[PDB]
């Protein structure tokens, strides 16, 4: 890995924010429409910083980047003809987002431009419709803040729900019954999918509540401090759809937290529909339903990925991985973007292997540096775990791999005499 220090000090940020959504000409965040915070960074660069220094950007107490998806990631920073100019890392224990220059710090001098995130509530402290929180971040060391209101637009109401977050394999879904505290009776709660679905009745979890306090607008329930029915009544049915008998509730609140699996090769828009039945305190069935969406692409869901690979000394000149004590130990392995620019750098190790991994899907080079007197053997001579995969292109001895939310991905490198 690329060494280097952090440069706060010679990384100078000028920082402002950006309500989007609908709520936009309330100066609020409308967190279950389209609302998110947009973060803009004017940034500029010494030229005493080098490649694989660092500057940060602390998010604070109330905020993180990325919306919905989880684990949060940042992207990497680019110039206008998409050159790298510094790797974007998260670091979800500090809340801390790392930017790491590559060598496009060494080629370009007066290095300076903007960039921008899309950020979101800890819904877990930005709990309440309407609530303003201070929204106090650090951008390579210079602190920013501004007050923030946000808002879900809960309603008491039978039910309603929203998405909590999603994750590649499942999301996680909080549906409310009865925050407006009826007397209910016979009530049965159906939670139908599209893009999701359920297998099995652990994947649903139902709790009571007693105070309304703990209904958060923001649908992220302090579990902890609820009962759960740790036995509840639910079917799953034939089409993946699950139905949840809460029973004679009376006037108790519920909440159903379920984490229905995303379904592979699903792209469009989710859904999870909590349709309320029961009878009301009029002796009257009734029916209510509310429905959640959110767009997302399972195959790119995750949004990183890695490979790695092997290097070898190809003794009979084949391009066969066939050669007895041959793997190429402190082989150097630089990482880069598609315009050349150094991402990163490792060597292979004793037993001849490499890897990169916490990668942002996208397209890269990776490059081998030749041992004095070696170059790549004949390249994809065999099958293609058996094989070198390097070639002499555009000036560089190198391979191409794409990343997308993989990490078996293997790129290996031959060397003979020249
Ligand atoms: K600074
Ligand atoms: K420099
Ligand atoms: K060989
Ligand atoms: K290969
Ligand atoms: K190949």
């Amino acid at each position: 890995a690329q060494s280097g220090r952090n440069v706060n000090h010679l990384v100078f940020a000028n920082t402002s924010y950006e309500i989007l959504g609908g709520g936009k000409k309330y100066n609020q965040v409308f967190m279950t429409m389209d609302g998110k915070l947009k973060i803009k960074i004017d940034y500029t660069v010494d030229d005493s910083v080098v490649e694989g220094d660092y500057f940060t950007v602390d998010f604070g107490k109330y905020i993180h980047p990325g919306t919905s998806r989880k684990p949060y990631r940042v992207n990497n920073i680019h110039d206008a003809n998409g050159r790298t100019i510094a790797i974007g890392s998260y670091d979800s224990a500090t809340n801390t987002a790392k930017y790491t220059f590559t060598n496009y710090v060494d080629i370009y001098n007066n290095v300076r431009g903007s960039f921008s995130l899309l950020s979101w509530p800890f819904k877990e402290l930005v709990t309440t419709d309407k609530q303003s929180v201070p929204v106090g971040i650090t951008v390579a060391g210079e602190d920013y803040t501004q007050n923030v209101i946000f808002n879900y637009g809960n309603r008491t109401v039978p039910v309603i729900s929203d998405i909590n977050y999603l994750t590649k394999d499942f999301a996680e879904f909080t549906t409310y019954i009865n925050q407006n505290r009826a007397f209910n009776t016979g009530s049965k709660v159906r939670l139908s999918g599209q893009g999701f679905k359920f297998t099995s009745p652990d994947e649903i979890e139902v709790y009571k509540v007693l105070n309304n306090s703990q209904f958060r607008d923001s649908f992220s329930p302090d579990y902890a401090n609820l009962t759960q029915v740790r036995n509840p009544k639910i079917i799953i049915n034939s089409d993946g759809s699950a139905t949840v008998d809460l029973g004679d509730i009376g006037t108790l609140g519920y909440i159903i937290r379920s984490k229905p699996n995303t379904l592979p090769d699903f792209s469009g828009i989710g859904v999870l529909k909590s349709e309320y039945t029961f009878t009301n305190n009029k002796n009257q069935r009734d029916t209510r339903a509310h429905a959640s969406s959110i767009q997302f692409v399972r195959a790119e869901l995750a949004g990183f990925g890695g490979f790695g690979g092997y290097v070898w000394f190809d003794k009979n000149n084949d391009g066969v991985q066939n050669d007895s004590n041959a793997a190429a130990a402190g082989i150097t392995v630089n990482l880069l973007d598609p315009t050349g620019i150094r991402l990163a750098t490792t060597t292979t190790d004793i037993t001849g292997h490499y890897n990169f991994d916490n990668l942002t899907n996208g397209n890269y080079l990776v490059e081998f540096v030749m041992p004095e007197g070696y170059i790549p053997t004949q390249a994809n001579s065999t099958v293609d775990d058996k094989d070198s995969d390097v070639v002499f292109e555009n000036g560089r001895y190198i391979a191409h791999v794409t990343i997308k939310d993989a990490d078996n991905m293997t790129i290996d490198a031959g060397l003979v005499s020249d």
